[PDB]
């Protein structure tokens, strides 16, 4: 009946093969070049080239990342106002080349002398290219993933969620590509062949959107006061979220860690694509045993609901990581191990790295959920003028949760709660951060609840 006729909808793609292949290929390059860069912008900062402190370094690359949450509402406002999507996103793209094409000239050393030859050595051209780089990124971000949904966007809301998943897949994927084998070389072969392949993958980008060019008031009010209480509410999630994929690399770099040879000191990016690897292996099979499955049920098909369910995963994450923290530091009482991750030796208990497997799999599930629900809501519950704008207040609050996240960090680390007073971790008290975290994960829950009740 409706069920079949929604599972027939599932079919979807169909026609419009190559005009979605295009908007996966163009993020998935666009990801990597994202993740090339900021996962060595510090070890790059504090070199050879420059002398930047590692204060310095930490606030430029803050400072770098907040430019990508503050222009997504401003980006995606030219986007509708001024300018299409696809030109939009092409002039985005080219701006972000042209920030991409600094970073190399610099690690090359014939090339830096006609950059910043003659504190900060070369703060112009580092802030320049940053700035520039930054506004690309806001800019394709909140304009990317409607310009993706707009071709599968008529055969009803049954293939907008499918395109949702293969549009996080391959995300994931660029993130994988970026954080194993571009930070591979940025930090073991060299800096000038290590950017020079994220500006070939921005190179890309923009030729596969040339190439496929082919293929591509009171009620909207209401809606918008309406939605803008569900981004509220979900400041708490990111808030949690970020801290969990801060602190998870932090208990990671304290773990017995096994070695892959006999180019050496394995980077410590490849940490956190420990998550995106569950996420790859989830995407795939939870589609195919969740669009049968969770369809005919008729179970969860609200946009809402997913979060929700996220929420408690995230939670649930929480508490086991908690649970291995405690263990970790009951632990690390008899003996500790000294292991080098790039060039600096942590002191790590001897308990497997595999264990936390457990954690990554709860928050995994959780970015099943909530992470493409968010982005399905943010995409249907919006109005069509304002599609792009909708998607730069849901980045914007992203950014507004993790710079709260950041302060909640520096909360919990002055004297009066010593729970962070202190690379090494031994005597931080992480398992009470992580049951802090997991309790505000809680009330977020509730508060989440209650507001998709009333928005219902
Ligand atoms: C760990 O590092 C400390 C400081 O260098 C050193 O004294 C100790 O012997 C190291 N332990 C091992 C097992 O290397």
């Amino acid at each position: 009946r409706r069920a079949a006729a929604a599972a027939a909808a599932a079919g979807a793609f169909a026609g419009r093969r190559a005009a979605c292949g295009a908007v996966l290929l163009t993020e998935l390059l666009e990801r990597a070049a994202f993740y090339g860069i900021t996962s060595n912008l510090v070890l790059f900062l504090n070199g050879a080239p420059f002398c930047w402190e590692g204060a310095q370094a930490s606030e430029a690359l803050l400072l770098f990342m907040g430019l990508t949450y503050l222009g997504s509402p401003f980006g995606g406002w030219l986007a509708d106002a001024r300018l299409g999507r696809a030109r939009a996103i092409l002039l985005s793209l080219a701006l972000y080349l042209l920030g991409m094409l600094a970073f190399p000239l610099l690690a090359a050393p014939a090339t830096r002398a006609a950059l910043c030859g003659s504190a900060r050595c070369c703060s112009p051209a580092t802030f320049a290219g940053l700035v520039l780089v930054g506004l690309g990124v806001a800019t394709v971000k909140a304009n990317i993933t409607p310009f993706g949904a707009d071709q599968v966007k008529d055969r009803g809301p049954e293939a907008t969620r499918r395109f949702f998943n293969w549009f996080y897949w391959s995300i994931n994927l660029g993130a994988i590509l970026s954080l194993g084998g571009i930070a591979y070389i940025q930090q073991n072969v060299s800096f000038v062949t290590g950017y020079a392949i994220p500006t070939v993958c921005v190179g890309l980008a923009f030729v596969v959107f040339l190439c496929g060019q082919s293929v591509f008031k009171v009620e909207d009010v209401k809606a918008l006061v309406k939605i803008v209480p569900v981004f509220l509410a979900l400041i708490p999630y990111w808030t949690v979220y970020f801290q969990m994929q801060t602190t998870y690399v932090l208990q990671s770099l304290h773990l017995r860690i096994p070695e892959i040879s006999n180019p050496h000191t394995l980077p410590a990016a490849w940490l956190t694509m420990f998550d995106a690897v569950l996420i790859l292996l989830l995407i795939p099979l939870k589609d195919k045993l969740v669009d049968p499955i969770l369809r005919r049920h008729g179970l969860l098909p609200s946009s809402l609901k997913r979060i929700a369910v996220g929420m408690f995963f995230v939670m649930c994450s929480a508490f086991a990581a908690g649970i291995l923290e405690s263990k970790r530091l009951n632990l690390v009482k008899e003996k500790t191990i000294n292991q080098t991750i790039g060039n600096v030796v942590y002191h790590a208990a001897d308990l497997s790295l595999w264990w936390q497997v457990p954690q990554y799999l709860l928050i995994g599930i959780s970015e099943i959920f909530a992470s493409i629900a968010g982005l399905e809501f943010a995409y249907s519950a919006a109005p069509k003028s304002m599609q792009s704008a909708i998607m730069g207040l849901f980045f914007f609050f992203s950014g507004v949760g993790s710079f709260v996240g950041s302060g909640l960090l520096a909360l919990v680390s002055i004297k009066a709660i010593g729970w962070m007073s202190s690379g090494n971790i031994n005597g931080c008290y992480l398992n009470y951060y992580f049951f802090l975290l997991a309790a505000i994960q809680g009330a977020t829950l509730l508060l989440f609840l209650i507001i998709s009740v009333k928005y219902d």
